[PDB]
């Protein structure tokens, strides 16, 4: 048989069934985590049974995603590894890439621009270390310093360079505010540079799709 | 008559009267909601009379907006349905599109790139689910965890992915701050990719307008 | 005379003196507002004498700025009009445009793209009114509603559309957070449309001057 | 010798050793600042011995960075100068530029675009002064003013112009919120204007290096 | 983006 990869009149209903099952599994995940809540386990078992059935029908990276989606359930049959498997259960969301034409374009854009992504993470790491050390040593003299240590300032440097915002910020001297202004400017610039190459690769793969 | 569709032969008086009545209705809406406050109903009835007269003399999406602008006033003549009709009264603001040549360019841009908006909402959905699950499972081990559940973290993931800012963020461990840094960078990238196609569509329609 | 426009050698030192006097007047302004504080008035009178001497040597918008720079000092020789004149004293900072070759490029960019700036302010007004009405009617049913009225929500809609961040946001229901996410994404899309035309013309003017 | 500046099979060993030593020095910095903490001084002495050996073997700007990386260690062998030297110790992070081909592209982009960087800092200074004085005089009439002085408003104007977010903003009147909305719009426009030439210079150097 | 700040590079929009 092996009609699944092709999209025929009898196959498109199978694709709709797979997309609905994936969305139902994601919903069961986000709902079973809720404080108000066995009945979820039955739906999760049905979803994993459909997943294993599709994988056996197909038995690249999408196959690795199909395997990773099923692995955590079979593992369940210190505490940190249990929380890690409960977290890696989320990877079921990536099976939408099998059906989504646009998500594959994003994956090809990421594979085609790993160097720019590494350059972006490098610039963020350099700016974070620099502005964290600067704001900490600016605050070192004041009594009851806002930043206990340079690593403590990493979160403030990250939220400032990305223009997310640290929220409350008042208990800070003039030098810390000057370093924060420079941090915001430099973070806007460093975020602004690698991005256009990635946007160009995405637009290229997208228009190649059409 | 049929003077309304063309703004010519001294029909500009009718167009300025329509724009003034629309702005007056919007102001009456925003002031009627004020805590300090019958006379507002009189001005609202006058604006509705002008709207229904313009529509009945005029007799596409613009006619649908002209109908929706006047339906809620007549519907008034579960409390949630009352709140919904009071909210849908706002749609009078879209009557300006008939007079604003630039707003129609925005409507043509939104129509030409519906796939772009869908891809953008899809990327935000995937990123919100992923980073919410990550930050929640990172916070699960702490006492008095800041995030009661994955759905509870959806708002934090949205405000971080868009670089709006969650505000206060202290009661969070190192792993949550790491996930938040990754969330800010990934939101930067995910909102940086579909948008330029929409900008190109808007720039093309704007140059076509002149 | 008339060496001021055509800078040469002796006319160059006059330009550096004018720039120093302008910066000194701005510093005297920002220091005169300080809580810790006659001596400031003497430096202000000296800067006003230099400004009036340059203006009388001069005898377009540049002369208008030169007039506005000295008007408040001579007006001083309800309380709200006094606060307004103390505010309009700040316009001395625009005297730098005569010496800053880049600031004139910014002024030509603003004059050459007024239609785009107005279209941007229009889109912001539309989005602010719409999302403010939405978030208010979403919060109306909750006890101790966060938003007393739609106008009260205008500041939240403005900081969300521009992604500045409202700060603490917890006392809000699910519908208000949904409207806030939609407001954030729509704010990305609105501001990011008009802007490229203002860049294109700014870049044109800049490189033409180059 | 001069074995360092080639790509010989022995040379990659020395390159990876220098990169690991630079990263270990940055780590020793960031952990020696920690509240929980001689053993760090031994690793610092080893990193400085390696840096001085690399410098004495090597013997522009790169040599100046290599000098600055080792100067603070030998300086130790008012308190404010001690804080300044402890801060300038961070410059070891810039030794990575010798190995990172992308960091040199960033340095060439900065050297080649000093003029627009100065224009951007100029626009930020102008907008900060203007909006700070505006929000201060708008808030001057309220009892218990949120802004004690125009300089006190500089941090708010900076975080708003860059859309980082001041945090809580409620104790402010209508006029201050209006000035804040204008500040957010103008800051987005003034930040966006000079970036694109910097991005174009960066992509030019990145493709010339390709 | 918001402050992702795309620098265009879509052929300047071809206009
Ligand atoms: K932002
Ligand atoms: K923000």
């Amino acid at each position: 048989l092996f009609e699944y990869p092709e999209s025929s009149q009898a196959a498109r209903v199978v694709a709709i069934i797979s997309v609905f099952v994936i969305l139902l599994s994601i919903v069961i995940f986000c709902l079973e985590t809720l404080p108000e809540f066995d009945p979820f386990f039955l739906i999760e078992t049905l979803c994993i049974i459909w997943f294993t059935f599709e994988l056996t029908v197909r038995f690249d990276v999408m196959n690795v995603i199909d395997i990773i989606a099923i692995i955590p359930y079979f593992i369940t049959l210190s505490l940190a590894i249990l929380r890690v498997i409960r977290l890696v259960r989320v990877f079921r969301i990536f099976k939408l890439s099998r059906h989504s034409k646009g998500l594959q374009i994003l994956g090809r854009t990421l594979k085609a621009s790993m160097r720019e992504l590494g350059l972006l993470i490098f610039f963020l790491f350099i700016g974070v270390v620099l502005f964290s050390s600067a704001v900490y040593f600016a605050e070192a003299g004041s009594e009851n310093s806002f930043f206990k240590s340079i690593p403590d300032a990493f979160w403030w440097a990250v939220v400032t360079m990305t223009t997310v915002g640290y929220g409350d910020m008042t208990p800070v001297g003039v030098w810390g505010k000057i370093v924060g202004s420079l941090c915001a400017i430099a973070g806007v610039l460093t975020i602004a540079l690698p991005v256009p190459v990635i946007v160009s690769n995405f637009n290229y793969f997208y228009h190649r799709e059409t």
